[PDB]
């Protein structure tokens, strides 16, 4: 197998944790979504491609993203459904099932007449929330068992606590 | 402020999550203790110095430890209580209270007759466990509020999950 093609802008507008991170063309919402999709890819083992409409979402501009997630921006005058169709046709094979994460019905979504399955924004969110909680539980269990395996994580927790305390996270949206 | 001088080997032998990390002269126990002391220093704002008896605990060698914690190894026939006394005398000022974390009574501990206060291994552990839980709660609260502030942390959580899954944490002690 299953490849997941994600309508990035649609997820941003439908997920409560994302919809309000609108500053600088949803820059924070885009970043959070990519990290969520990195967790999804890693847990499931399914290939994940996130497609962002370049007219609505801030471009990367040489900034490197998560290696677990392929992130594609549309061309000028190209919509996410058109790019998603091109990707599904390029990766179209008998032994693989294409899934498209979108709740949008304003676009043609011609790929849904070419064997691709539609996954709603709400369904992807629930899957993401469950996977997040599962990864966290597994990590808490193994770091309790092996305390030396928690050091890199505790260092990152501590860095976040100090960033907050000195007001480094004030600039970020809620 | 207050300065905490820690009898490193004593903590290792008295704390349940440390006492069994005995491989390569308590290398893992030493590392976990340093990380716990980084959290203590950062939360309290108190200066923390960890003193390890060089004949019982594995030396740092290459390892450049946490910038939050000063780590000192004793000389050849020098015990931790002798180094702790030298440190307390070198940092002895009117506006400063010296605290020494140790439950050992085999050594002289001459510094306890020079104004320094004794903190037991159990007391330091109780303080460390409370501080750990508090930092974790504050980090969960602020990362829920500001989702973009959770990305570096989630990436470290994910790395730990993947390390476990591929058996990279099997070598570590329980």
């Amino acid at each position: 197998m299953d490849i997941l093609l994600v309508d990035g802008y649609n997820m941003i507008g439908a997920w409560p944790q994302l919809k309000d991170l609108k500053a600088n063309s949803f820059e924070e919402a885009r970043d959070v979504l990519i990290q969520k999709m990195a967790e999804y890819q890693s847990y499931t083992g399914n290939r994940v491609i996130v497609v962002f409409d370049a007219h609505l979402v801030k471009g990367l501009e040489k900034k490197q993203t998560n290696h677990r997630v392929e992130v594609i921006f549309t061309k000028e005058n190209e919509t996410a459904d058109e790019r998603i169709e091109k990707l599904a046709q390029a990766l179209n094979n008998i032994a693989t099932q294409i899934h498209v994460a979108t709740s949008d019905y304003t676009e043609q979504w011609a790929i849904f007449g070419q064997g691709a399955l539609r996954k709603s924004a709400r369904e992807l969110l629930r899957e993401v929330e469950t996977i997040e909680r599962r990864i966290e539980r597994r990590v808490r269990k193994i770091t309790s068992e092996k305390p030396a395996g928690k050091i890199a994580l505790s260092e990152e927790v501590l860095k976040t606590f100090e960033k907050w305390r000195r007001g480094d996270l004030d600039a970020a949206a809620l």
